[PDB]
């Protein structure tokens, strides 16, 4: 019987340095699982709150006030559940934190406890996370969406784009593809050497050289795919992370290399995609410019993807609110944005239902954790963000999906160019 | 371990009494589990063959051929698979028969041993199908499509639309739903006794009164939920399988109540639209009339949910070319006529990705076996069409979905008006 | 029984994105266990050799030989004995590549299976890997030697000094003494913006910024701890990884910062030790300069730790050289300079029944494996040097030690300022 | 799990007849294991006080006292911990206590419950006791120092050293050393047979013939090992423990066969270096002569092993204050000395860190327990004294050793002359 018996929290250190929250759940047979929390560098305003501690002790930023709700509250409202109620558990934190953000709790503390539950639950049915999660038809590995060049706020450059992904659609299977951004990214490395630009990384592994703008990073990029061996769009297309909220002053504009309107973006963005393999552009408009989102989807959305983050906070509420207004066709998802693996679930669903694709994401505080990859393939989401090939919090979730497209044999599919049908 | 140790198979009869396949599949931790084949009365072109032995015995239709398949080849391709990798067991069966339509060993044969393996893997997980289907997500109790009136050529009236249903949407819970479905049933057979009209069952347990046509029948059924104590639309709306091949002649048209043309049956059916509370209406047109669905697709889909059933069989490749061309934005999930449960899930992914509706059906041969209300669940169609509130090959699935409401507890969610957002 | 059943091996990638062995044991009581192989960015010329598959695939560093020698050779060597007999399974390993160097099965494919079957020999006691590799006596968490600042051949700049460390010795348990580590370090990104140098990561998490020499590296790191309101030598100490065989050309002398002989190099690092509070120097001179090292070890060696590194390659052989040449007094030990955990732990007990001092070290290549943290904590080194408190491929770690610390209750005790006698 | 459930103890008989404490452990998983606690027959000032009941009884030395503080108050203490934190268990016990040298408990209970609880926790993980207190490296057969001829104050003659060694260095193995041990021990009986001399046993098994003087004793043992066919030194050579402290006087000299100074017993031992082959001697000078043992370490620690017993007492304090004034090089190690395994382990691990050899000890009054046989391999010392190859007290350890290199196979080490590099 998978009924929950213990849970405890101990703070750890994420990528950067942070601390955050780790859980642990003990099942009565005997089963024990541990489930970290990501953390956002900056978030959306919409996002579930994260508790911290403030004070001197690591900056403010100390999570021992959401360990201490861990063993204090949580642990004595689900102790005696059923670890495979998956939604009663995580209706149960909704209730017992009792407001909208989870600003009493913590979205740590309860994004902790729903994920180690979850974990707790597949091990004591003796199945795969992923296969848990999505049920046997879970089998298909994400186009791994790599960040190997960033800029915006993440970086000290002119460049106001936020990530560079390369995406290896061409590629034959996972373990080909995750190889093809490898070689890409190593490759990208060699050509920054020769400019004598910067190869120190940035928190998602990528490179953060001193370039002069979007299309001089874009060309690095395609000069690096040209060096591995493979052939831009066809083998490696291209996406981009704008975060334009970033670069977004409330009621003004876009301050972008010029101040520019929506519209304005909108005729950049589209300038972009006849003269680059773009399949994806995520927050090419700010998190709260409806208008300018349901233009820019109507103008260029049926020639590529457009990825709402900061827009839709994986939020159910939100994203419906876009469907509704025809606003963007795939969705970022990050479970601590939402705060419950169940909510994150019901973002999908209604994502998916609705004609949107979806996008596993990282945040640029990650652990050792590799829960992503299991959830890229049993939502079958078909796209992955989860960094450079670089930084084993990056490197853990691809090799976490080469472990599973193996465990799949020949069952496993790769989404490669299925994933993105308007390129 | 739940290694794949024992197939077998035997001749059951379904509920016209006709044989049909039942596969027994026993793991080596000593899980057991036993699935039942449907079968349909009249078929699509383009379904996965049901082999059948020929002959004097049952009129033609005994199965001993699948069974001995069962026994002979099946058995021998699969034991000491893992019943987990139900990807891997469907390929096997799949490439065992070598053929496009399932003719060499029989859907039926092939069908079988699909999902009582899926039962078992379930079993050994120690999960409820809908949950290891569907994984913890799974919540959505569907609205009940009740057939309570039949026409068409499952009848001898005048009525050339095969099936009348009720759909209560206004209900709080499946349980209340199910109470309303049967209370207007029960409703209608006390109008049909006070018109004179006949109270003997079709296959599917509705009534078959010999009527004028389309809108006579509708007032019939109109009037049983106004006797029931309940209001048209709010709480029991209405909907149809036209089952419009059954009245199509090749390369001609519709022969109708009058010969019609595609747009002409539309024209029809947008009148009956502005009448009567109708939320669905399933292949208004007939299985290769790519034209016609498209032009009533765009014409009506906007006001009314269009479900394919002859013209998809359930099968990815033309839902695939129904999506392309706009037609219909609903699928009728029928798992006999594609053969295994990973393709049936593939054609729901490819449906629901694509922004498309399911319904998971019956088919009017059925049995005892209730697995198609555990996949309505799992999928989280939130539509179900097993039949009216009589004969226990269809009340089974309607029990079935009351042990899965109760089981699930306040994580229970019934899918009510949001299934129908059109209406 | 914890006898060996199943040997498998693949290919994962690195935190540099490079190809790497991970190797799964398993064992006839159900026992798996899990263990990757790190590598190094340049190697001492005395390491084990590393199987590399050549060609094109991953620029020639691919592991596909190494993983083939697991399955078609090591596998069936070691199934059928025992994994408590640790030593068996090492020399069995060891002879069946018959090589000094482990160049026909690879230092990688050989250290894999060693480190998993010591990992499933744990997990079938019931035991951390901590306990069951030191025994019930293993308590004592290491100081950590962060990398915060890098130059040398790992770097773009004139610092020729590869890596400095701060060593949070004042701490009074590992839990703060990994906090004072992280707010030195997050002082350091701050110090480094306000100055306007980079603040791109290298390998170990550590800042590459293009500073003038040894003397301005650390003037910037008191600079952060002060900034930490930590005090540095009594709180944070210094230690330096001059890694001097990379600016040593065989027979002629030290190109550093000027040529320089032995002698000077060693009055150079005696100019450090009187204007900074250094407790560690490692390699301060090369990896065969047998003449330098014993006159440096004589000059300064009662003030500071001296650590062999490349001199050594964790090999016995080379350390007891060394010992009997009064050189250096402390040992850095590389499971994978050595290949396996035997031959490691035979060096470790050389080196501490010899009055030398451990230090357990990552690779610049590693993985989101743990194992070192727990070797450290195995052997009482006292020591761990694991990187930067950013990447996790470093930080997982440190994560690990808290949750050792944690286990280890009132019975832990942190190394602290009785790492370094000599300070 | 490996829960303490009950700790009882009863008195018992050690190897001269005198009452000793055993106590026994149960585990909740079924784990029963019993612990035998020896006795010195005079003892050192230092050591860890063992309660004595006084009265008629046993002549003063029942242990009914110990025996109901191990029910009374230790075993409910204890119960509930795990078995497998020794450090926990072990600090609980000197915590309970409260005292500096066990004076309240008495350290022979302390320590039956201590050794009972190691030993039930090693078979709970299904170990032998060596490897689960030593780890999987643990492999070294010590070279057994065997007590033939006695004097000092264990004898009636005008022999002032207590012990005379002889130490089987040169054999291949444990078995053939302990072969070569028991072939000079029966050859020095027929040598003491033919010269007249009693052969009557001591304590520890060896002769205690009326002889001249030191030479006259070492004369006979070297007669003995030619006798035997084996050569003295290369062979067998020979070890003292003169127990100084048994002829000093406080404040005022050594009465040694004439009044002696520090520096006389060191030119006497100086003398026997030249003319014997000695490769260790114990207690040269008494256990508060700190400056003669620093002055004699000086003078020939060089050339031969100076072991520190009733000096040190095996207590890190003591040895501590030994190792900064450069007394002795190596520790004699006696469990009961200091009260605790933990502790024992603490001091092992001051001595190996510190570049000092360890010999695991006997008691003059020992039991059937043959503990430190696992001990001394657990801590590979390469060295025990266990006293001659007769009476089972000190033969069962022999044995004990014989069973571990047998279940080692080829990973046993003998450590034959590598144990006294300095001969
Ligand atoms: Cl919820
Ligand atoms: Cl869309
Ligand atoms: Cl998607
Ligand atoms: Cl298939
Ligand atoms: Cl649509
Ligand atoms: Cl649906
Ligand atoms: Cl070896
Ligand atoms: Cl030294
Ligand atoms: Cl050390
Ligand atoms: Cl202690
Ligand atoms: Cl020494
Ligand atoms: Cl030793
Ligand atoms: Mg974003
Ligand atoms: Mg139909
Ligand atoms: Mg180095
Ligand atoms: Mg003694």
């Amino acid at each position: 019987m998978p009924i929950i018996e213990q849970v405890r929290a101990r703070e750890i250190l994420d990528s950067r340095g942070n601390p955050t929250v780790e859980v642990e759940v003990a099942l009565i047979d005997g089963t024990f699982a541990r489930a970290a929390v990501p953390s956002g560098a900056s978030t959306g305003e919409h996002e579930a709150v994260e508790l911290r501690d403030g004070g001197d002790r690591y900056g403010g930023k100390g999570v021992q006030k959401a360990v201490q709700a861990v063993l204090d509250e949580i642990g004595p409202a689900v102790i005696g559940l059923n670890a495979d109620d998956q939604r009663l558990v995580d209706q149960a934190l909704v209730d017992l934190d009792g407001t909208p953000d989870k600003s009493r709790l913590g979205g740590n503390a309860i994004l902790g406890v729903s994920l180690a539950v979850a974990k707790a639950a597949a091990d004591s049915a003796e199945l795969p996370l992923f296969r848990y999660v999505g049920g046997p038809n879970a089998h298909i590995l994400p186009v791994p969406m790599m960040n190997i060049l960033n800029g915006g706020a993440h970086a000290d450059t002119a460049v106001d784009i936020q990530a560079f992904m390369v995406a290896p659609i061409g590629a034959p299977s996972f373990v080909e593809a995750l190889r093809w951004g490898a070689e890409v990214y190593h490759a990208l490395k060699s050509v920054l050497k020769k400019e004598g630009l910067s190869t120190g990384l940035g928190d998602e592994g990528g490179f953060a050289p001193d370039v002069a703008g979007t299309t001089a990073a874009l060309d690095l990029i395609s000069r690096a795919i040209e060096s591995a061996g493979l052939r831009p769009g066809a083998d490696v297309a291209l996406a981009l992370d704008a975060a334009a909220t970033e670069f977004f002053t409330d009621g003004t504009g876009y301050v972008f290399e010029t101040t520019r309107t929506a519209d304005q973006m909108t005729e950049f963005y589209a300038g972009l995609l006849g003269a680059y393999p773009l399949v994806s552009i995520e927050d090419p408009l700010s998190e709260d410019d409806w208008d300018g989102w349901a233009a820019l989807t109507a103008s260029i959305g049926d020639r590529v993807q457009i990825v709402g983050d900061d827009i839709f906070v994986t939020n159910p509420e939100r994203l419906e609110e876009g469907i509704e207004r025809g606003v963007a066709n795939a969705l970022l998802v990050k479970v601590n944005q939402i705060g419950t693996l169940t909510e994150t679930l019901d973002a999908v669903t209604l994502a998916h239902h609705g004609g949107y694709r979806t996008m596993i994401s990282h945040r640029s505080g990650e652990t050792e954790d590799t829960m992503i990859a299991d959830l890229a393939v049993a939502i079958g989401s078909g796209q992955i963000k989860t960094g450079a090939p670089a930084r084993s919090e990056r490197v853990a979730k691809y090799n976490q999906l080469l472990r599973i497209e193996e465990a799949l044999g020949d069952a496993a599919r790769y989404a490669g160019d299925l994933a993105f049908p308007r390129f």
